[PDB]
């Protein structure tokens, strides 16, 4: 996250890092049993850290549970990041309280103007390199469809969305993929590209979740 602030620690208890012997992508706990991330996010051997804050400290809130299945979404698109979305399921169901919770998947979209946080561990610089050892936040509107297109001609599909500014300076990056934006208490979107990061007229995009929760629905049903 770039031009965002200190979370603090649980306050963004859905959060979740996908570990590989290092932090490599965010989640989002949807229910004791199942995270969802951003299929370009996919390995094998993860193991999902919850409750954490410093991934760095082990600071006494934290469950370490191994993923026993991960499905990426069946028409998943590497070369154009079309329905970037995977399922990752648990080996055993989280503990779930205040500082582990899951967050509601939407019953509806959201619309252009919705203020929304986003959060990740991912690289802090536009220029450069600087990973952050705690979880950061960014408070960014949804843009219209318009101004999404325009700023990425030919490669905005229904399957996504833009947030962020215009004007650069405060966006998502590197390492933050696969984590949450949520938009009034329900999860709206999952990390997924842009062009650099927190560039001008280059605002990130975003997998747009609402167009998936019956495939989720479905798969959690049944795996
Ligand atoms: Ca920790």
């Amino acid at each position: 996250i770039v031009g965002g602030y200190t979370c603090g620690a649980n306050t963004v208890p859905y959060q979740v890092s996908l570990n590989s012997g290092y932090h490599f992508c965010g989640g989002s706990l949807i229910n004791s049993q199942w995270v969802v991330s951003a299929a370009h996010c996919y390995k094998s051997g993860i193991q999902v850290r919850l409750g954490e804050d410093n991934i760095n400290v082990v600071e006494g809130n934290e469950q370490f549970i191994s993923a026993s299945k991960s499905i990426v979404h069946p028409s998943y698109n590497s070369n154009t990041l079309n329905n970037d979305i995977m399922l990752i399921k648990l080996k055993s169901a989280a503990s779930l309280n205040s500082r582990v919770a899951s967050i509601s998947l939407p019953t509806s979209c959201a619309s252009a103007g919705t203020q929304c946080l986003i959060s990740g561990w991912g690289n802090t610089k536009s220029s450069g390199t600087s990973y952050p050892d705690v979880l950061k936040c960014l408070k960014a509107p949804i843009l219209s469809d318009s101004s999404c297109k325009s700023a990425y001609p030919g490669q905005i599909t229904s399957n996504m969305f833009c947030a962020g500014y215009l004007e650069g300076g405060k966006d998502s990056c590197q390492g933050d993929s696969g984590g949450p934006v949520v938009c009034s208490g329900k999860l709206q979107g999952i990390v997924s590209w842009g062009s650099g990061c927190a560039q001008k007229n280059k605002p990130g995009v975003y997998t747009k979740v609402c167009n998936y929760v019956s495939w989720i629905k479905q798969t959690i049903a049944s795996n």
